């Protein structure tokens, strides 16, 4: 089943400056009882960021025992708690700051990573899908479509069933999607289970930093307006979609109204969303929906209303008929 409502659970990718880094100091996996809270809230799909450099300290070599085992543990806990997990290689189309497709990081090395990820986890019941790369951007954009095919090829050697979530150029911007996405039309998935995943924030620069409030001229449909270019492209090209990140601060009711409008539009078009973000070690982060003393998380109540609505049969938008 494809859940329309889901959340990111971030932390395993934190403190990119420290490699390998230390669990519990630089990065954080869900502790005991973590998924039970979210399951009880009625959330059954999670997107989980992972750091490539921690999974694979050397290219074209075996996955790191300790970090990969933490992923094993997380998947086990998700399964215990009725949660389905999208593994996200949260790397901006780069390995140790070098773009996939450059001499340092050949596409074959990225294919190798994806082979190893699918080989290790394809047998895990909690695994739902693979988001093969978070937010290609900048000098990675031009080479990304070639890298994406290599990633698809890698997963499909070992997992011929699960959805592949394919992000786009320019931080997978939903708003700018059609400017660049035609380059993705050459991608092929022999299993026919490929889904494009765009990101949308509704601050002025769409970075999610929220440097300003809604403003005097706030438009409630801002979220919808920013995903329309993506969804319309999907319809035009007969493709399937997904929103892998969207988040808002908890300090202005207007953001919630925009979120509501967005959720309605995505629901209508059978496009699932992963809210950014929950996680075990966010502290005061403005977009966090993790429970924290003294903080209300109105975004959660809203997600819960939607979570009750029927899911679609598959990733939308529905084919024309
Ligand atoms: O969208 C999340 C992503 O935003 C990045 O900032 C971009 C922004 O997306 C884009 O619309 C604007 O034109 O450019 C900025 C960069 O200057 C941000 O850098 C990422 O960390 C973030 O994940």
């Amino acid at each position: 089943s494809v859940d329309l409502i889901g959340i990111n659970v971030a932390g395993a990718e934190f403190t990119g400056g420290k490699l390998p880094g230390k669990h519990g100091t630089h990065y954080f996996f869900p502790p005991e009882g973590y998924f039970e809270y979210w399951s009880e809230q009625g959330i059954h799909t999670v997107r989980f960021p992972l750091k490539w450099e921690r999974l694979q300290p050397s290219l074209n070599a075996e996955l790191d025992d300790v970090y990969a085992s933490l992923v094993d543990d997380m998947l086990d806990q998700a399964k215990e708690n009725d949660i389905k997990v999208i593994l996200d290689v949260h790397n901006y189309a780069r390995y140790r700051k070098k773009v996939i497709g450059t001499e340092d990081v050949p596409v074959s090395a990225y294919q190798d990573l994806m082979e190893r990820i699918a080989k290790r986890w394809q047998g895990h019941d909690a695994l739902f899908a693979y988001d093969i790369m978070n937010e290609p951007y900048g000098s990675a954009d031009k080479l990304w479509p070639a890298a994406a095919q290599a990633g698809i090829d890698g997963v499909r050697k070992y997992d011929k069933k699960r959805p592949l979530l394919i992000e786009g150029a320019s931080w997978s911007s939903a708003a700018r999607w059609p400017r660049y996405a035609d380059e993705l039309l050459k991608l092929k998935d022999p299993a026919d289970n490929m889904v494009f995943s765009a990101h949308v924030y509704i601050d002025e620069d769409a970075s999610g930093s929220y440097k300003k409030g809604p403003g005097k001229d706030f438009e409630p449909m801002i979220g919808v307006k920013r995903v329309e270019p993506f969804v319309n492209w999907l319809k035009e090209h007969g493709k399937k979609g997904h929103i892998g990140e969207f988040g808002i601060p908890n300090d202005d009711e207007r953001w919630l109204d925009a979120m509501d409008k967005l959720l309605a539009y995505l629901n209508e078009n059978c496009i699932p969303i992963n809210y950014w973000a929950a996680g075990p070690s966010w502290g005061n982060y403005k977009l966090s929906i993790e429970p924290k003393d003294g903080e209300k998380r109105p975004q959660v109540a809203l997600l819960k209303k939607y979570a009750a609505k029927d899911n679609c049969s598959d990733f939308g938008p529905a084919k024309a008929e």
